[PDB]
């Protein structure tokens, strides 16, 4: 029993983290096979960052200008290329700790683990969600860029995020490992405002299921609803619309608990309209939306 | 910016987790040097657990009855001993991945990371606190016993917890790595009720400091208080008494923010008496108490 905000074990990713230095900028790189992946803004002065022309800045950079340190040993850079907003530094040594891996681009509402690193060294691990506005709410200080987000699915480390930026509102923006930003964000120190940070409804419902499975049941009510009725209330509360695809995804949790998904929607509707009245669910005073239905099943079943 | 419930990177502990089987009970062991540490209840039938005599049950056990598997390779058990509520299984192979380590017994209010494991395989990592009633609020399914709690301090993995039990109220009890339970709990399937789960005041104050450092400042008020005045309100709200030792520990966060500790106490006092009024602090609708002052400094400074 018990339900925790749980990250994946980070060891497989720890073994991939290196330090990348260009001039006096140090940040983190990801070493898979004989490639090191890092934010292309490693090449920028903080002045460069106001309006960087990356292709022009890169002309001034040779392989020997990229210093890559794995622990306290230097890796030899034998090639570099820019792919979207990441650099790929080809090194002469394959990472001997390279796990089985994939690069995946996740959808808003999908969760992942972040291994926060500084100078290529792991400081901590936490669980994030890709917000509906394509920001994440991380914990990232200067030096943390190139820290990665990942899931460990089916004996494969799926890398989904690399840290690039903090917006003026202190939320975070980054890329997939092909260097494509999530959302409309750019690696430039300019006015970038995030859109509405809506609640990930399907994740809230998953977490209410987790709550019932762990004996937190006070919020279960005598009502049901329809997707259309529920969605009218969701819209009003800045919740994401629930689709039949979401209802299908919650099927296994519905089965396990015997609570129809639309009944749980009507319980969520009353929680929105009535509030928590000073009560908690799984030790939270607000409705948690950074657990996917897959996360709830995984944690409630003990997958390794 | 940003402040996350962050666990230590788990790789150093992942490399220590093994499977221990006695008859048809499988749980987790910790492999350091040539010793495997596991809950002594590995030897019990679920019937045994109602009133176990461990010394008597152990007479029936030989080295060859303890099956220890590290990945998919069997370790040879060449000795076993009971120390308090743990077994120490001496194996013929030193763990080649043994990190620098210490065994420490933590105090209530101290936080640590748990690597939840099943069949000796890591499933996830999360941050816990030793509650003032010497329980933890974990996430532990059948098979998770022998999962460990740890801190990584000063290039040393300090193991502080091994999972043994779930109480009927679904909170958790375990031992240090010398096999001594935290609190009054025993490894027997009997009525064990936890005491008052008080809020860890010094940790709440640390987290309010973290909130100010990360720009969440709405709760800062125009008042101060004294330890005695504050403690009268704390007592009423089931908060731990604040001591001058706690005030001293918060000194660096006071200095960094320029908010006197007693001013922050008076802000906390108003939050208790007035409530959150539907507002959040660092994305929480309740006052978080599972960050120590050391955790706030570490995360706000980027220690690796
Ligand atoms: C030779 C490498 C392989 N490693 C793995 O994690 C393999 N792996 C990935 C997913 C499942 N298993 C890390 C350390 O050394
Ligand atoms: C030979 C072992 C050593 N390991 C360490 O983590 C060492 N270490 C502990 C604290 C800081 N460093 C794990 C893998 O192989």
């Amino acid at each position: 029993s018990g339900f925790r905000k749980m990250a994946f074990p980070s060891g497989k990713v720890e073994g991939c983290m290196v330090q990348v230095t260009c001039g006096t900028t140090t940040l983190n790189g990801l070493w898979l096979d004989d490639v090191v992946y890092c934010p292309r803004h490693v090449i920028c002065t903080s002045e460069d960052m106001l309006n960087p022309n990356y292709e022009d800045l890169l002309i001034r950079k040779s392989n020997h200008n990229f210093l890559v340190q794995a622990g306290n040993v230097q890796l030899r850079v034998i090639g570099h290329s820019m792919q979207n907003c990441v650099l790929k530094l080809k090194v002469d040594t394959a990472n001997p700790k390279t796990p089985k891996y994939k690069f995946v681009r996740i959808q808003p509402g999908q969760t992942f683990s972040v291994l926060a690193c500084y100078n290529g060294s792991p400081s901590g691990v936490y669980q994030c969600a890709m917000r509906p506005n394509f920001t994440i709410k991380g914990s990232f200080l200067n030096g943390s860029c190139g820290s990665v987000g990942f899931n460990i699915d089916y004996d494969c480390v799926s890398f989904c995020y690399m840290h690039h930026m903090e917006l003026p509102t202190g939320v975070h923006a980054g890329t997939d490992l092909e260097g494509n930003f999530y959302g409309p964000f750019v690696d430039r120190q300019t006015a970038q405002a995030a859109g509405t940070d809506t609640t990930i409804t399907v994740n809230v419902l998953a977490w209410l299921y987790a709550a019932v499975i762990n004996g937190d049941r006070w919020f279960l009510n005598r009502f049901t609803t329809t997707l259309n009725d529920f969605n009218l209330v969701a819209m009003k509360y800045n919740y994401e619309p629930l689709t039949q695809d979401h209802v299908d995804i919650l099927g296994p949790l519905s089965a396990q608990t015997g609570i129809a998904v639309l009944d749980m929607c009507a319980s969520l509707k009353e929680l929105l309209q009535n509030g928590m009245n000073g009560r908690t669910i799984l030790g939270s005073a607000l409705l948690e939306d950074e657990f996917t239905p897959f996360d709830v099943v995984r944690q409630c079943s003990g997958v390794t």
